[PDB]
């Protein structure tokens, strides 16, 4: 599924994403913008042989398995694939632990160098939330 900016916003607000750990709505909507392009099934390959999966593109390395990168962990106890479904829950839940592991939203690269130190709120203006 390739999500609108406000239907993202208003799904992601449902799941509880809307200042956790401090971090303001604009904020997740502008990360999953630049790592994805709101669209749930992205994929992208590292050169250590790791893939990013979903809207918010997790790594097969720490966060779930997908049965091709040896020697990884798997700490949202899922397989990759139930990152791309059309239901976000699962992407969700999984960043939830991300953000809290101690980097907060430094963890994803997209986020740091495009949304840190910029007006957020830009990115749910105009939703009726
Ligand atoms: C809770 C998260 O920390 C999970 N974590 C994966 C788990 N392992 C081992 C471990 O963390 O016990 C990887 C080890 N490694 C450095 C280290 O921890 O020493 C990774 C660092 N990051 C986060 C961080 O630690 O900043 C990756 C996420
Ligand atoms: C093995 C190294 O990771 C040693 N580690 C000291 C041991 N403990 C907990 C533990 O690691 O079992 C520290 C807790 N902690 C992070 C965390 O673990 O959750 C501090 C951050 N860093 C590393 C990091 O986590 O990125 C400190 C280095
Ligand atoms: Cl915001
Ligand atoms: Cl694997
Ligand atoms: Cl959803
Ligand atoms: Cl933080
Ligand atoms: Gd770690």
């Amino acid at each position: 599924k390739v999500f609108g900016r406000c239907e993202l916003a208003a799904a992601m607000k449902r799941h509880g994403l809307d200042n956790y750990r401090g971090y303001s709505l604009g904020n997740w909507v502008c990360a999953a913008k630049f790592e994805s392009n709101f669209n749930t099934q992205a994929t992208n390959r590292n050169t250590d042989g790791s893939t990013d999966y979903g809207i918010l593109q997790i790594n097969s390395r720490w966060w779930c398995n997908d049965g091709r990168t040896p020697g990884s962990r798997n700490l949202c106890n899922i397989p990759c694939s139930a990152l791309l479904s059309s239901d976000i829950t699962a992407s969700v839940n999984c960043a939830k632990k991300i953000v809290s592991d101690g980097n907060g939203m430094n963890a994803w690269v997209a986020w740091r160098n495009r949304c840190k130190g910029t007006d957020v709120q830009a990115w749910i203006r105009g939703c009726r939330l």
